[PDB]
């Protein structure tokens, strides 16, 4: 029993943490393993929102906000938090569709709670077992109270829980690929065709098309959201342009 | 060792708050619940100054701002702390309008009150069951006392209070519309058209109007709120300039 | 026995000092009551000091600077503390008047300690009784000694001395009728007349009498606080222009 | 002994402070009156440094600055700390003569020790004597060691020393009718003209004698002290312009 | 007896570290030994940023990026930490090949293990010797257990691993040519010449290169990785233009 | 008893710190002293580093860098801080030539050994003799042990250890009469003559040199050490002109 020396290691989630907020496309390779803490893992905001960036940008067939999401979810989670974890990243109309998925996850548990009354998440006796209305929330002291959830359920549970919560995700998040922010990007006429240029190539940079098809999508939105009248001055521009940047020099040639 | 390890539960709470706090405008989906804590809460005087200047603004014709204040009489305090918000925010008229309302509001209390010594708020015999003067702050003890009023009233009586309190601003947050900040918006030599637009754009995403009423809005502050002779130039602008960003094209072409 | 548990409850004290500054017009309401304390009050620089800026800047002329430094003497504080502060606000020879105004409001007190002696300024047998050279400081132990004259006054008394002081404060603040800081405010070429408008614009901020006498006063300040050139070509202006926005387009038009 | 109470009542130090480093002019008129602390009292740099940027600047023909030593001289000092004190201000040639006269000083507290010993300054019995050596800071264990000085030393030794020192430099402080670093004061082509102009106002800023000398000071340092081709364009300015600022005007009139 | 007196002496390490942090070309000299303190040691992720950061920009056949890689490994670390190090900085690729190299290192020890059963790292029980699934991490209560590898293996096995994994480092670093970034630096019209230019010349700075072979590259890259229109502007150079500088002023001319 | 009370005494020495690195020429006079403290001092990074910085500058070229050397060896350190210290500093070339020197100062306490068996450093018997190897931190124990040197040496051995030290230092410190770095200071086309000028004004600040000896070096890195064409169109300059301000003023003729 406690309390153990020192503490403590490396920190590789630090280092980790820090790797990924620092330079994210060269890649956080450290492992983080960790044990303990409570019987349940804290939360912290942060993650959430940079999430919540994540999700608005991207969404969710990218695999960065998968990743880091995967990731937040190796945590013992409370029943409470995973309500709130799921009704925010989702909103209103995946929550449901995530909430149903995740109910057949418990239905799935409680196949094995029967097969066996006695795995990790369950107890040794009839009351004691993981139960329909503890994965439901619904048993005393858990419907209202997330400390008596807390209170009542078992890390291994908590567990079961997480992976159920990670699976009825990941049977979820495969909807809509068809992008997404590029298509809110239009030429201000607040704004100089370079900001704009530069907001785009920003939001280009930050696409996952293969190279060669990003400038013909670049060149579509210059062609389509700048200026009406810089768009035929881009109709008057040769076809011997061939990328942005001389087409940018195009427009630089005239100011 | 003991008691209520850690202190305690995580984070929701903290993440809520924060989000709300991060980019406002779809934001905050966690359940929040808080549980226990001195029997009655003291107050988050930035979360009270950002109200204020909400209520000040947009008033309450957001329910944003009603949103906030919803949240934030979800706080058991005592019947000064309800003086000392709706004095500040209601002002004089209105705080007395209130004033009328959320006596009606205590008088049915007095039924409940008579009817019923079972609530939170009323206690069994006699000398317990609870009397108009606590209720009204009038008690011996409570009438400049708030300390006195925090070590005579229970939590039950606090949220009645905040209940009839709540529910008597429910009654006259209704009154009012027109807008609103607008009134306000001239364009003096002051300030550019580039500084007086977007000092209007940014009140125009203030207003609560579709759409579909935001042109004909910006363009009449436009053509009778710009500075005169740049209103007779608005007055020389093209029919066919129709959105604002075309007849903010018609003034950028000409110096 | 004691002490006070927690402590403590909302703010309101903070709260109602941060308000003011957060959108002075009209902020600020909550009671504030303060609930026991220092009854020997060990007051804070800061709080004077901003006070000072305004005495120093606006002067004391101002319901707002008046009510501000009644605020301030709402504490029960010691008789030197008191002259340090007046010394300071006043300045040398209004000072002076106080200090003498003062000594009438004291000689009042020696008829309510002769007439009554329960009173809390007061002790009830012969020595009991508080003195004047006591309540003067000019008893020994509190002559050139402020701490033995808190060794030596107790609370009741201070409350007295502030009613004292302030009653005296009121009976000298009725002050002048010229305004205001305004006088010295001249164009130099050490200034655009954009900068000495601007500068113009702050000190007509500052002008709270009615709005109605603003303008032709500025109209003339400006005409004769300009540059002289500039108050030539102010001569050469139109009478039809009727605001100094107006006035200032005149100026606009021509550099 | 105590319980102390509280430590304590206060301020008027900070405040004091405070208003004299928030505008010099606007003179700070509370009252301070110490005590305490160990025998003697210690010292930070912040007004060490800006009394060397006072000393450095007006030094000691302000009556603030030697003011501001006063004050800081009102302290229980120990020699050591004095001499130092004494030999970073005067620097070498008058810390010499401050030498010399605090001697003299010295000489005359001798005088009140031969003629008494009741003194705080001196014992009553013979071995209890305050000796010479001593009062030199060279006795048996003050002899290169100002922790065997405060061993050794009572209080009113160090206000008798700090007499003795204070004294010595007031009749030092005698000093220099010329002024002042004004005179270094030249045009470079490295500044502009208005530069310059605003350097030299810091200088008339810093002249203190009569306003009615500062203007003729003030285009002296213009027509000798301006870059040469600006001193023969002054040459052809006329007798007329009779305020640097109509001569600035008149700079301002041909760029 | 202990535990440090006082703690403690003080510090070449930080001294040395500091530093090498402080203009970086030619510093960072003393001795620094550091025993004794935790038994092996948990790492600062500092280090590792700027070293990723190193391996980022240099790579890692540097003299100074391998300098940094040695003192990163002068004590003691998990096997644990190793991977995760090694998998980080050498990358999936070149890590695979690293352990390669360390597998051969791993089984040079098992060399000195066999030669002496009695090493000081090794066992002085019996079968409590340094053997292969100690080393790999995989002794039981090692397995997937870097807490469990950091209390079962002894520091003596840690250095001994420290040493191997060194080793492997050394013949791995004996790869790559690439100069490297430079193939990046290129002139888009995003960019002047003179930003251009100097975010070349730091790169250049950077080179290893004698300065003598820099300057030919750089005209090189000059006339082949600018924008085209100033390549045919540096096509009309002077044979006699032979710095950078030249080319700089040649363009400077133009424009 | 003991031991230390208040904490503390006055400073001097901090606020002496401060001065001198707050008006450098302007030198600060006070004296400081600082028994106790440790038994020899464990070094200050900050303090080192910013002698580094003078070292690099300077160096020993200013009577700054030894003084601020002085005053860091102004208490008794270990020979391996020592050590560290002068190879830092010196650097390998100088570094040599003061182990050499050093060495005879060490030669020279085997005769002050010899001559007086049991002086400050010595002990009663041979063994509590200062050895050669103690000398040389070559006794056992000390030997590549600086905590053993630590535990090993009495304070009396590293004060005649430091001056030894010191002593040797300002011996090596005389070579080099050139002057100073300025002398690869040149003009780019990459900065200005204004950039080019501010660098002559930092050369000229950081000159040693006679007034009047500045001149003559400035104008001959004007015409040899500035843009070529500029030195060029300087060759046109007037001879009568004097300063590198009428310097200043032809090129600005011509801008």
């Amino acid at each position: 029993a406690g309390q153990a020396p020192g503490p403590a290691l490396t920190d590789w989630a630090r280092v980790r943490e820090e790797l990924a907020s620092t330079g994210p496309p060269v890649v956080a390779m450290p492992v983080v393993i960790k044990t303990e803490g409570p019987a349940w893992t804290p939360l912290e905001p942060k993650l959430i929102t940079r999430l919540a960036d994540t999700v608005r940008t991207k969404g969710l067939r990218s695999p960065i906000t998968m990743a880091e999401v995967e990731a937040l979810m190796s945590s013992p989670l409370l029943p409470h938090d995973v309500t709130n974890l799921m009704r925010v990243i989702l909103g209103p109309a995946p929550y449901a569709l995530w909430m149903d998925a995740w109910g057949v996850q418990l239905q799935t548990v409680i196949a094995a709670a029967t097969r066996d009354p006695r795995h990790p998440a369950n107890g040794q006796g009839r009351g004691e077992r993981t139960n329909l209305n503890r994965l439901k929330g619904l048993a005393d002291g858990m419907v209202g109270n997330p400390q008596g959830q807390a209170a009542l359920l078992r890390p291994g549970e908590l567990v079961a829980i997480t992976a159920s919560a990670l699976q009825a995700f990941r049977e979820v998040a495969r909807l809509a690929e068809p992008a997404g922010p590029w298509a809110d990007i239009m030429q201000g006429p607040s704004e100089s065709f370079v900001d704009f240029a530069n907001r785009l190539i920003k939001a280009v940079e930050g696409s996952d098309l293969p190279p060669s098809a990003r400038a013909p999508v670049i060149i579509d939105c210059f062609r389509q959201k700048s200026q009406p009248d810089i768009q035929q001055l881009i109709r008057t521009a040769p076809s011997t342009l061939t990328t942005p940047g001389e087409i940018i020099k195009y427009v630089l040639d005239r100011q």
